């Protein structure tokens, strides 16, 4: 009814997952229902909770897969990462690399 749960609730769903999965939010009714998932989505990436993990939305412009809010681990395929982000071409200060697609 609840799967992979250790506290669900009628209504909104699963409010504790077991350990090893990822909690994630979303519509059931007006309601929010919460789920407790294998790996994340798609455009979501883990979050190592001392409670338990979630999904998180990636937030990143032309991020392939977030690692935090605020870092990229994949800039989008042929696209230079810097400071976190990924970018079109390396802004006033910077450029790339030997074929690495890093701004310096």
């Amino acid at each position: 009814i609840c799967k992979g749960c250790l506290s669900c609730s009628k209504d909104n769903g699963c409010l504790r997952c077991q350990p090893k999965l990822f909690f994630y939010l979303r519509r059931e009714g007006m309601r929010q229902y919460g789920e407790c998932l294998q790996s994340c989505p798609p455009g979501y990436y883990g979050v190592r909770g001392p409670d338990m993990n979630r999904c998180s939305r990636c937030r990143i412009e032309n991020c392939d897969s977030c690692f935090s809010r605020d870092f990229c681990i994949k800039c989008k395929s042929g696209f230079y990462s810097h400071k976190g982000q990924c970018f079109e071409e390396c802004p006033e200060g910077f450029a790339p690399l030997d074929d690495t697609m890093v701004c310096v």
